[PDB]
């Protein structure tokens, strides 16, 4: 089904759910707390689900993908091969920034929310300021509490808040990860592509302190015993079989205007596909020189071939769709629609009056402002700007910090520049930095206007490019201590620093708080405008009898459907993929290279009594029509009888446009079967403790 | 079904044919100058058949994709328009090598071969020479009435020999070819794939003088009046129907040994697949700077693309079968069966043994060879080559001179020279002469061993090939008249010219000839070896049941089954695609830029009253367990009644390693629908006197 539900839209969802096939009542969906939506968490851009009582968590491989790399190495690299934690004592630290959000509360501020805002009247910086003091205000009170993180979200462009709160274990560990070519088969080949025959799927653990407590990694530190687990399906799942997802999707666009989805379908899917791209094969020919470096960088390329090859479907999809016209179709029926109802039709035309003036600013600035921000955002310069920023906040009392810089966030900062260290090569920093220097020195002069960076250059060429970065190249930022040094630092300490990086970080922090403040003006505005006008958009969707449902925002969504397939002229996608076609698609050559353990079981039609007997095989993935996108990767499905069938990790190439207009006939959702997770840790990469502890052995 | 049988095999396959539909009776078919067989026609590399009383014949577009290129100019381009000759007088000669072979008579020689090659006694030359005498003298008397050309085929390795006797329409004209957009729609892309969404047609026109006498083009000419011609289907065609396919399979490998299997694998297919690569790149290049040398390459570049790809498919059908693992474990059982056999076993051993000895011969100058071969059929270089051996074969008598420089060769000589003006830019043909003097000067020293060669290039870097290039521009071999002169001229001429490509073909032919000669020993070698063994595999084959029939070797073959899609994991592709499908490929660039006609009938649902009540639409490409190759292209598809149905144009992405080891399960024809090619010409490109003739309106 459309829709990525909030849990307080459980009541107009109830009879389309057990009309699908939902068992349970509805309403043990509606205890967010209780079995089984308690046993769902948020890894912050992942979902993951308790799948034991000693805190085991399941999510996919390509989620666990940054906690694996950090753990590899050139001589030891676990993407490559698995890893298994036979014992509590073997299982990695996933980092310092690794989180496991548990759900305790949720709360509607919005009554509260819009007094805020009102009480700032017409002035957009104020009306900014006094969301940000009230989101500050609310997420302070409600972390009083030790162990607690909250958030405020906004709903329907801010016609609701709605305040979160959540236990954070920040001890998060890694148990098992199956080999590269089980987790990541097919690799960029086949993502966003089914058929598919990828095992994503990895166990983390969640730890907290001998005292019950969220707690940094210590030794000392015992396994978080969650109130609620799920349990892997006793009842084989089939086609047309009722499923249902609950996670965290990040972010949709289906209620965007005409004009946004056209500058994002013209400029920034293109030129972020071409520039990842040309990024992408610099890495690659960096890690075939140096193993160290394609281990450094194998989470941002994995990273970015995903967005790049995302984009490119999604520019496809929109052909696909005639995504342009169904904008401007809506576009128009919504302000026509408008027009007819006489009073109060007048506000929700202004705020779009208003929303529309809003695209005409990047123009000639976009290409300059991709180039810059990239390279602002390289490792050594990135850090430099991070901790010049923290330095500046720190002055300002806590409650007037920019968030992301408060108390709350110090030991987030301080866990980047700490992962930064596994993720940080001199050469390929410079190689990023050349890269992105050498698209802003193309730039039209007109367009290379950036002053700060013009006077770094000292000109407009290749050569003016090389001094630049090998004047950074003296930057100490690429040590660990010097960060960490920088971390506590004065900000005088920083404006009197000979540092490069640093120099630069303080050369552009001027020009970036103005473009951080004319954001937050731009936030301001639409913080009366964007609400009226979705208001209205979702008032006329209402009246046309179609679906209703916020866009993404990170928080917590149901959507429920069935296993099915879909269709294109002379081809039906079935629903199911088995061991069979993992083999048939055999290489011997990456991303295409299955262990051998792997080859001999299915040659041997070891199916270790995991068989469907409808497809007289193991199943492996599964397509059903839910409604899931980027947050949603490691969401457990569950059947009707709210057991684990599978986690959410995917995609079909047609899904991908579904970000900005949903196509109900060919979005479908692709699902690691747990079936083919409990083969993998029997037959292939065997987990026989985690077989033991899920009750599968 | 599985076998490209022989008519003389249509009582093994009279049960097999009723079992899968066929009303027809076997002994219809059996009649091969008959209804329905008369009707089908090769064209010389591709099938056609006629399909009115006036000579009119249906073939693929890629097939008349050579005539319709030599019609065409940067200017007035029927490749990318398309072509309609409303009158007799509007047909475009589709040039002077284009012929159709009507099919007189097929006898055995088989005793008469093996006597002529038995009776030379044991020298390997001696062997070769007596075959090519007897070849000869059974095509001269086979060729004595005015209108006929012969054809000696040898079956199942030289365990048969087959004289056919075939009508020889020497004036054939293009009538209709749709746009490329239709011809070829989804060009390199869709090649070898379904699903498929191709109008893969073109009909000419067979004329002979008023004499009734096959003639070269003369305005006087009249249309051939075929004594049998197929009648469009009345019967819808649906999934299951039985399908049957009469056509000139060029060659298949499924006797191969397995070191020759092996050989082709892991050289040949990546090596020519990589060099085509290269030099598609090069020519798409040169033809985006000069739209005169994109319209004169077009034919080298449909066909090198076809090949490229085709190779590719078939290293990944090999992997997907195990196709090595296949061809040893059937080698290793027929060996070891012939132990099992005593005296009935020793000979085949024998001659296995002997044929494995011919594969290391060619292994050790392979990459050369590869080279040299290619170099020496760039345009001016092949022309000076085959220019200077028609002289040497003049001098000699006529009974005495090589195999396609006879004086019944002499028509097609000239016809090639004349073709070249439409299918040559000197500074393309210096590119691809640079392109494979290039890979020959890359080899190691001790594979750079053509001594005139490397005489003429005096280097063996980018800078000598660069000075050869120039040297061999000073050629006037470009021109049409130095040529048709040079065809007339004697071994003297040749010999005193200062054209550097003539000198080239003169100081390279007595190695060519010594290399021709060391060629002619191993065949006198194979042609008893290699039907002992290939008798032995048939043998060891029909003892487990396997269908026996030779490979494809260009002679008339029938192959059947059924309308039926195949299956994938994860995916059913269904047996047709449809209008719809056409237009949801729309990309509105090269190759899914389909003519604005055919978008404005589809949004329309214009079916013109063709459209299959069971697909909803009018059907496009449909697929069958045919069993077809290269040579099928433009085969009819004749229904239960043999009434046709659509033409065989391509093969699934899976199909293709059916060449070397068959696989029933994904091995399917895909054909254009009748229905589509009559939709085409009503809807979109009209032929509306072509709809008459056919009786369709």
């Amino acid at each position: 089904a459309e829709g990525m539900w909030v849990p307080q839209q459980l009541p107009e969802i109830a009879g389309p759910l057990q009309k699908a096939g939902l068992k349970l009542s509805p309403e043990q969906l509606a205890n967010l707390t209780g079995d089984p939506m308690g046993a769902v968490v948020a890894l912050g851009g992942c979902t993951a689900s308790f799948v034991s009582p000693q805190g085991l968590v399941v999510t996919n491989h390509h989620c666990a993908y940054g906690a694996i790399q950090l753990n590899s190495t050139a001589q030891k690299n676990l993407i490559k091969d698995g890893f298994n934690a036979p014992t509590l004592k073997d299982e990695l630290s996933a980092g310092p920034n690794a989180r496991v959000f548990v759900l305790d509360q949720i709360t509607d501020v919005t009554a509260q929310a819009k007094a805020a805002i009102a009480g700032a009247g017409n002035d957009p910086l104020a009306r900014s300021r006094a969301l940000d003091a009230f989101d500050k205000a609310q997420v302070a009170a409600c972390e009083a509490d030790a162990g607690f993180r909250c958030r405020l979200y906004s709903f329907s462009g801010g016609n609701t808040y709605r305040l979160f709160r959540n236990m954070e274990i920040k001890d998060v560990r890694l148990v098992y990860a199956p080999p590269g070519s089980v987790g990541k088969f097919g690799g960029d080949v086949d993502n966003w592509m089914w058929p598919r025959h990828t095992g994503d799927f990895s166990f983390y653990r969640a730890y907290v302190g001998k005292d019950g407590k969220p707690a940094a990694f210590a030794a000392d530190n015992v396994p978080y015993q969650p109130k609620h687990f799920l349990k892997f399906a006793d009842q084989p799942l089939g086609a047309d079989d009722f499923v249902m997802v609950a996670g965290y999707p990040g972010r949709t666009n289906r209620y965007a205007l005409a004009g946004e989805f056209n500058e994002t379908a013209s400029f920034t899917y293109p030129t972020i596909a071409k520039h990842y791209n040309a990024v992408l094969k610099m890495i690659a020919d960096a890690g075939k020189a140096d193993a160290d470096v394609k281990v450094k960088y194998a989470a941002t390329a994995a990273s970015m071939n995903n967005v790049a090859k995302n984009y490119l479907g999604q520019l496809e999809g929109f052909k696909r769709i005639d995504a342009a016209g169904q904008k401007q179709a809506e576009e128009a029926a919504v302000l026509a629609w408008l027009k007819k109802q006489g009073a109060a039709g007048k506000p929700a035309l202004a705020a779009h009056a208003q929303l529309l003036k809003h695209l005409d600013t990047s123009k000639s600035t976009r290409e300059r402002d991709l180039f810059v921000g990239q390279f602002n955002n390289t490792s050594a310069v990135g850090a430099a700007i991070t901790l010049y920023r923290l330095s500046i906040e720190r002055s300002k009392p806590d409650a007037e910090r920019e968030a992301g810089y408060q108390e709350r966030d110090l030991t987030t900062i301080e866990g980047g520049l700490k992962q930064m260290d596994r993720r940080y090569v001199a050469k390929m920093d410079q190689q990023l930095q050349t890269y992105w220097l050498d698209q802003y020195v193309a730039l039209p002069a007109a367009q290379r206007d950036n002053e700060v960076l013009n006077k770094w250059l000292a000109g407009s060429d290749a050569a003016a490019v090389k001094s630049l970065v090998n004047k950074l190249g003296g930057t100490e930022l690429g040590s660990l201590d010097t960060r960490l040094k920088w971390f506590k630092a004065d900000r005088a300490a920083f404006e009197a620093s000979n540092d490069p990086a640093i120099q630069y970080a303080v050369a552009v922090m001027p020009a970036l708080l103005k473009q951080e403040e004319q954001k937050k003006i731009r936030e301001g505005e639409s913080l009366t405008a964007r609400p009226l006008y979705l208001q209205a958009v979702a008032d006329y969707k209402k009246s046309q009898g179609e679906f209703v449902y916020p866009d993404a925002n990170l928080s917590l969504r149901i959507t429920f459907g069935n296993v099915m397939g879909y269709g294109k002229d002379g081809v039906k996608y079935t629903p199911f993929t088995t061991l069979e076609g993992v083999a048939a698609k055999e290489t011997g050559e990456d991303p295409f290279d299955s262990p051998k353990a792997l080859l001999d079981a299915v040659k041997a039609k070891r199916y270790g009594g995991l068989e469907d007997k409808r497809l007289g095989s193991v199943p492996v993935n599964f397509l059903s029509n839910l409604d899931i996108t980027g947050g949603n990767s490691g969401s457990p499905v569950l059947d009707a009888n709210g057991k684990l069938v599978g986690l959410a990790f995917d995609g079909n190439w047609e899904s991908v446009s579904s970000n900005w207009v949903f196509d109900p006939v060919m979005t479908r959702m692709i699902a690691v079967d747990s079936r083919y997770m409990q083969w993998i840790m029997q037959e292939v990469a065997p987990a026989p403790q985690l077989l033991k502890e899920l009750n599968l052995a």
